[PDB]
């Protein structure tokens, strides 16, 4: 490695054309693509770095509801009017999400002692040797004991250590007692943060009347809802969902861009329901839930029970904020220069396949109208340079008789060539710039052959004819005199590349006879490539031969170049 | 299809190009794009395969509190000295956030019964007949009834069934009950855990001493916090936030390398107010909630109500753990190549620039610097080779008194050729490799040219002459009598190709005429593109048709070769 | 810019080679990155719009216990017998998390007054004057007054209004009280929704039976659990886990396809623990918690606290919803094909590799196997023209006694040239198309050299001399008189381009004599731009100067071409 080396610099090579179908094509690629890229900045706003959000939320329902409802106690039964305000109706999650109670089932009384269990459907007991001592169970108000005691007249029940008065499988309770919370009210109060753009804003604004209720088109950014109002929307009947609780859930969209021409952050509210659209034959219908009010009165431990069914408003906060950044524009202009090359690979798509040379055959003369679509095969011309990588197989011969040159890469085994054929191939045009300057063996049908010299293995290569059929020789001719036999016309040669040399030489003759087969090869195999590997007949080679003999050794043949 | 075309492999021709200047830039841009990309990998740590964490957080606070207020109870008022511990001040929420009171307002002794209502600003009444029977509002503490009774002396009011004695709309107290709580205490237990990485890791660390305290510089990783310093570093003050509560916010920021040469995992703490900044005049500024106590006493159920103004700190881990792998490394280098393309994209332009043809005429002279860039002409002569589409209106037309030949690309529509113009384009030089062996009609300047004898409307293409200007004609010289009209070159040059052909041919004489049409475009039009379009002018072709005549039919044109 | 400037299409150049290892080996890879791309994109799902998933759990946990303790109150002390249900060991959080009460320790009877501390270890005091007034720190039940009074007899405890009887600090009691929690059991209900595929689906099916247990294996889709088999799943051990409860973790995976041909959408459980592996001398090992039930009695506020010490189940929800989508195949073939080109770079590399020169010197010979490979040097001269840039410096020599050709790229400085040296280069091979057609200075061995008649500064790079040794000269052959000094050849060329010069013009002499030096490089330097900058020798050049006088002023010297 030298230091020339090191600065060499290696350039691809291009042809340009100048057509017009192309560059049409060419340009409303380009356009096209342009146009794409630029529609897609616009709108997506890839121009933009954005960052997601810091949410915090806070909620606070109100609302008041009456009950009448004829309560046991003490098995006293009686006629209550009761109220239910914001603290009875609702628990103090602090979250998110929050809960409002539909619909209740309570038990009052409660103390820790030994009573029966409350006969349900299959836990009827008629002998007191079934049950068993210590048993839990799920579905089991409390702990079995030996013992079985009546729970009624004509009642047997097992006994248990438990709350008592245990409470009783009952279904919940059609029409609710709380379906008028469809008129209560909600307030959500949502502050968001941009920490990377330095930005806080929250869904409230200054001048909006307390005294306002969330509607679709009227007054959208109201952040009060109505809880019968979220069920409208979307179609769902709430004094049907209020006997068998189900979840409700809130989206809070936050969409904007921080950009000093076009600011405008505003939430965007969308409801949604996350349970199942329960019905009749369902398994796992409702959402519910128990909770206990522990009290104690003349010295004793007591409680009351509550199993809650009610909705669940689950809050969902999401959103992208995005500001003006340079680096992503740049990010996306190195990306566009990949797509660009559209036009590039569709055109060199479309000449190699009209370059086939099959479509001259059939699909031209059928459709007769993609015919100057021909003209491609001239640009595959100016643009595939084919060649074939040389080994010592690698062999071409030409006949006078026969317009075209054949090629042959396939091994002897002892037969005779020009009796094995190989794939066809045509003879370049000579550069015009210079040319306008100006008794005999089976296998020979121009008379004039001779047997080789070569060993009885390799000579096989060597027998050759001029002519395939018989009737003509190409050493008759006088141009093969006038090039190859032509002593003074090779000395110069000669002389061009050494002109120092001397003609005196004895060892000049076989240079002369080895220009002479190179003045064949170029006469007939015009390129230099396929004349290196290009083979004479034998008349011809003995005709040289003769004319520039060898006396000390026997002649060798064809050697291979490199 | 072939199966020789299946083996047959494509490959791009390039030049290489020795410059120190060239080479210079492409290795300064290599090594610069080598650093950048080396640059990125080590800071971002893009070779590690990264993942999310998966958290768990527990809380405890601690801290004791008094309290000396004026409580009222059954119209009895008197002052009371009580305590507030962690189980009073602090509501069991068990998640990654919780909530401290800081202020209270308490009404005890509520019963459910009928009672009137507290005036509030602007709910005066002084008429039994204004108030409506069952209805209900937001800002009402129960349901209205029809009746009306007095509040106090000189006070009327509405009666309402609700928790009476029903509670009274108040702000805030401000100096707060427990601003005592700036010097409460926190402890944050967070456990995290990366289960692609398979590990687990937690806060705390071995030897702490229990009795710390968080400072930002003195004992960073100490858990414990002080509710007052969390908000004297961000700049707030917790006296002014006790009186309306507002949401704070602690930040736990994991960002380690799971590698066994660089092991250091630790937590980052960080604060950020999450509520707006509020103040006088605002809306809605405040935290709070209300929660119930609930008992009985003498057979009668009863509750103490609270609404509480507090803070709530809203925990929040994010992190991400990385550790070696092997396949992003590749990945990367993957990518990387792409960006190496800027060196040849970049000179390509440079020269593509600076070959341009106009720096010649105006920048070069008045600049002076910039002379030798001219160099890269040079360079894209050797890199394109422009061509033209073949059309059957192209021709091309040269004049022995102009140097350049002009081209036609239009058709002429009856008009007489050489009246018509078109782009000059100089010829291309000959292979100096060759070139070292050796009355009238009125368009015509030239006094030799002869009419046409095609068609009436496909003539006007013949006309032309050798010379645009009066004064010579091309055929008076010797060397187009020593190359063209000179039988035995011609023959030499048939036999060149077919050396057997007969000179005694009666369709010879055709023939050589042919190749002396050749003869006269090399001469003048170099290229083979370019001389298969050409057009001779009518003098040389009379000529050349005189010493090589046909008999039997009129003679054709200029055919489309393809 | 020109309008015919806007059509011009811009192509590349390649060459084809027909070999059969380079295309077994590009369709080799071909087909193999096929195979991956086609497996990545079965089995990765790529040609499928992803989504995330919305979630919504509920919660629901069954089992009783009891439990037998010796209970104290007001210094009675007696065995008590009690019952622990769903309302007893569980808070109503109504979240993904829920919570299980596995052991407690309750103080009962507090009430707000005067009373000692319960002493502690490090916590006695026999001195009334070492307390202080108004102190409060954590790990203190209340705040501490100036007074002193005795705990016990033989005890000695500072004062303190608080809570009383003091809660006293004990180790958590071993063997756990509600160990029995083993044999709970739960029911999570889990609700799923895909917004944009638009699909809502639940865990729990149609015809499961209630009375079932999640098994791994046996009953996999059972959304019932047992509380002892999450534990035993795991490795762990409940007994030793509820002394000091643990954080526990049940996560729930949704991978499925909304495909019609494949809709298989089920959950997917597994268990993990998020608290630390704890055990003895650790320091923070248990997660628990406060709480308390307030109550009163005979006029008189009363609370019974409770520690709580239990785990606490985190659920967790992710998953992706995956269906058929068309853009996404597009963009996935539209990455494929930068992956295509690893053939073409590959066997680019291989030639470039082999085309070095330096492998026909040592690895050849030496290893005796990859001989043929150096085929790809041919490869290398049909493919890479490589050239060198113009500069004034730049020139060219050549000596008839030596083969080859020398650059000069260097300033002389006033050194005579022939004794300066430069990198050596072989001169091209000549178009056989065109071959086929046919006293003295101290500086001079060539015996015929004159001196220079420019200036002394810029005359030694004219010092020059044909060869390098002495013995011949180069004009003293008959070639150069046949090409160079033929006043009729040199006409004869004249006339090739301008054809209709005068030849009895007096400034024709010069002319010819300028062809005559482009005529001798031609001769020694075949290529063109090679020509342009070589040098004459001193004999040669004053011989041509000698056949083509000059006489109105000195000869100028080469001059720059451009
Ligand atoms: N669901 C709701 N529906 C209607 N009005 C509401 C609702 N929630 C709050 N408000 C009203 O909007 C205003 C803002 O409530 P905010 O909590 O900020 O003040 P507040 O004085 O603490 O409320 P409160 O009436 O409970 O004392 C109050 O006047 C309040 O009466
Ligand atoms: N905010 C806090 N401030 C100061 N110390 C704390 C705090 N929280 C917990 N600790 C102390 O740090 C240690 C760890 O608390 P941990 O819950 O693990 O044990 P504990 O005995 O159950 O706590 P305790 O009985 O005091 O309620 C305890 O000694 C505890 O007193
Ligand atoms: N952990 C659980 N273990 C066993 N069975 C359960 C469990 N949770 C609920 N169930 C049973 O499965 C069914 C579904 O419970 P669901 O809440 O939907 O109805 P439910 O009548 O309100 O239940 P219940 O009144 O017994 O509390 C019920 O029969 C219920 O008894
Ligand atoms: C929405 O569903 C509710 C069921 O909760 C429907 O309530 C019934 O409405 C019909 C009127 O068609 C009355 O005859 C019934 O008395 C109502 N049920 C009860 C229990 O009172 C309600 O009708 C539905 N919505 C509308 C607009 O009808
Ligand atoms: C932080 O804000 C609080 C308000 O809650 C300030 O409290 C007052 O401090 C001033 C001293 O400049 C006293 O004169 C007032 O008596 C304080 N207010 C009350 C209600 O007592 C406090 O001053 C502020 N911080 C500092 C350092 O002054
Ligand atoms: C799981 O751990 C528990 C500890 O909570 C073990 O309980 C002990 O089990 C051994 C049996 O080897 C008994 O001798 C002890 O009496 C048990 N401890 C108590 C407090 O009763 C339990 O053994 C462990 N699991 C197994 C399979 O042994
Ligand atoms: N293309 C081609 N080259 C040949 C042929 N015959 C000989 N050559 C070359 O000519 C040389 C051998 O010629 P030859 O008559 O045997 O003389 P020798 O070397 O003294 O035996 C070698 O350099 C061969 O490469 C032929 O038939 N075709
Ligand atoms: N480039 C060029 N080719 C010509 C011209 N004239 C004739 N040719 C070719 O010469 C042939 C016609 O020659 P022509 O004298 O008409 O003989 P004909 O074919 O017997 O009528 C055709 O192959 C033409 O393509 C010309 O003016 N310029
Ligand atoms: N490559 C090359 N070109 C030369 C050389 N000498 C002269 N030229 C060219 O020939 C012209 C000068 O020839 P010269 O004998 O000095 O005649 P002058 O122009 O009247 O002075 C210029 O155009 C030179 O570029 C030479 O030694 N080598
Ligand atoms: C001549 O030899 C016949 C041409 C053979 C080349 C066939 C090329 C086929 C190209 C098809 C590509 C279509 C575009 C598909 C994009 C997804
Ligand atoms: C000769 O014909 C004049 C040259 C015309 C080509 C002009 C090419 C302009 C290229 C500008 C590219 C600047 C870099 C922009 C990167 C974002
Ligand atoms: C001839 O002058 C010697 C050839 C010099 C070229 C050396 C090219 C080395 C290429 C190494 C690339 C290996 C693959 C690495 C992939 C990560
Ligand atoms: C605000 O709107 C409400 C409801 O629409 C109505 O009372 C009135 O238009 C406004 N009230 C006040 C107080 O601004
Ligand atoms: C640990 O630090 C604390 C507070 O800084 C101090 O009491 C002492 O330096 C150490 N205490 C113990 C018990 O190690
Ligand atoms: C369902 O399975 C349970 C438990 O395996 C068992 O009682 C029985 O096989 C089935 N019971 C019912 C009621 O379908
Ligand atoms: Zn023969
Ligand atoms: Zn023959
Ligand atoms: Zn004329
Ligand atoms: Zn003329
Ligand atoms: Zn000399
Ligand atoms: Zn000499």
């Amino acid at each position: 490695c030298s230091w020339n080396d090191v600065f060499q610099y290696e350039t691809n090579k291009v042809t340009r054309i100048q057509s017009v179908n192309y560059g049409t094509i060419k340009w409303i690629l380009h356009m096209t693509v342009f146009s794409y890229v630029s529609f897609a900045l616009m709108s997506d706003k890839l121009y933009q770095r954005k960052e997601p959000l810091i949410s915090s939320v806070h909620t606070k329902v109100k609302g008041v509801a009456e009950v009448t409802e004829n309560v046991t106690e003490g098995g006293v039964t009686k006629l209550v009017h009761g109220i239910f305000d914001t603290a009875d109706y609702t628990l103090p999650l602090q979250g998110n999400s929050f809960f409002v109670m539909t619909n209740y089932l309570k038990s009052e009384g409660q103390e820790q002692k030994l009573c029966p269990e409350y006969p349900s459907r299959g836990k009827q007991c008629h002998s007191d040797q079934g049950c068993i001592k210590g048993w839990m169970d799920p579905q089991s108000k409390g702990i079995q004991t030996g013992r079985c005691i009546p729970y009624d007249q004509k009642r047997k029940t097992c006994e248990i250590f438990a709350w008592c008065p245990a409470e009783e499988g009952k279904e919940a309770p059609r029409p609710a007692l709380l379906r008028s919370a469809e008129n209560f009210t909600v307030l959500i109060k949502n502050n968001i943060d941009f920490p990377g753009h330095n930005y806080t804003t929250r869904n409230i604004l200054p001048g909006m009347n307390i005294s306002c209720t969330f509607h679709k088109t009227w007054n959208p950014q109201c952040p009060i809802f109505r809880l019968g109002d979220i069920f409208q929307e979307i179609g769902e009947n709430f004094t049907e969902v209020a006997v068998q609780g189900g979840i409700m859930g809130i989206e809070i969209y936050w969409d904007c861009n921080l950009d000093s021409w076009s600011h405008r952050c505003q939430p965007k509210y969308s409801f949604r329901r996350l349970d199942d659209k329960y019905t009749n034959e369902s398994l796992f219908p409702g959402y519910n839930f128990r909770y206990a009010k522990y009290y104690k009165e003349n010295g004793m431990e007591k409680r009351t029970l509550i199993k809650a069914f009610g909705v669940r408003f689950d809050i969902l906060v999401f959103g992208t904020g995005g500001k003006f950044d340079i680096i992503q524009l740049v990010v996306y202009i190195g990306s566009t220069l990949s797509y660009f090359g559209l036009a590039t690979v569709c055109i060199d798509l479309i000449i190699n396949t009209y370059a086939s040379t099959c479509c001259r055959s059939r699909v031209y003369p059928s459709c007769k109208c993609c015919e100057p679509c021909a003209v491609n095969e001239y640009y595959y011309r100016k643009k595939c340079e084919p060649i074939v990588e040389p080994k010592p197989t690698l062999k071409y011969v030409s006949f006078v008789d026969e317009p075209h040159i054949w090629m042959v890469d396939q091994q002897l085994l002892g037969k005779s060539l020009q009796d094995v054929k190989g794939q066809e191939v045509p003879r370049p045009q000579t550069d015009f710039l210079e040319l306008s300057r100006l008794d005999s063996p089976d296998w020979c049908q121009c008379g004039n052959c001779l047997p080789s010299q070569l060993p009885e293995n390799r000579r096989a290569l060597e027998e050759l004819c001029c002519r395939r059929k018989p009737g003509q020789c190409i050493t008759t001719s006088e141009l093969f005199s006038k090039i190859v036999l032509s002593r003074e016309a090779l000395q110069l040669l000669l002389l061009y590349q050494e002109p120092l040399l001397a003609l005196e030489g004895e060892a000049i003759n076989s240079k002369l006879r080895h220009c002479a087969y190179r003045s064949y090869a170029t006469w007939r195999f015009v390129s230099q490539d396929m004349a290196d590997f290009a083979i004479l007949p034998s008349c011809c080679r003995w005709k040289i031969r003769k004319e520039f003999p060898k006396t000390q050794g026997q002649y060798s043949g064809f050697k291979y170049p490199y």
